[PDB]
């Protein structure tokens, strides 16, 4: 049906939209600490403290297949990748402090994006 493809037209635009957000989040993230997924082989106990691990190269993989169907999916994910990271280290660690940092700086950038993903339907 025609309303099916301009369905599929909205979610593809959508991609478009999430996937200039996530290299936009990314690049707050230089150090390349979020890049790929917390190894089990070098955290052996990682599952124990974290239920939900997720990581920028796994949010991109969804992207690809159109897996986002809105913004508040897409934030889900990022928020994730935040808070996994402040519950598992310290405070005073490079870890902890690159999360508050890509939080601070991600904040200015979805903040548009939720205007730009209302306005352009």
């Amino acid at each position: 049906s025609m309303e099916q493809v301009a369905m599929e037209l909205r979610l593809t635009e959508l991609t478009r939209l999430l996937r200039s957000v996530l290299d936009q989040l990314q690049d707050k993230d230089p150090a390349r600490i979020f890049a790929q997924p917390v190894s089990l082989k070098e955290v052996p106990d990682y599952l124990d403290h974290i239920k939900h691990p997720m990581d920028f190269a796994t949010m991109r993989k969804r992207l690809e297949a159109q897996g986002y169907k809105n913004l508040h999916e897409f934030e889900e994910d990022f928020d994730l990748i935040i808070d996994n990271c402040m519950k598992y280290n310290a405070r005073d660690t490079v870890f902890y402090r690159a999360a508050v940092r890509l939080r601070d700086q991600g904040g200015v950038v979805l903040r548009q994006a939720r205007r730009e993903v209302d306005s352009i339907g």
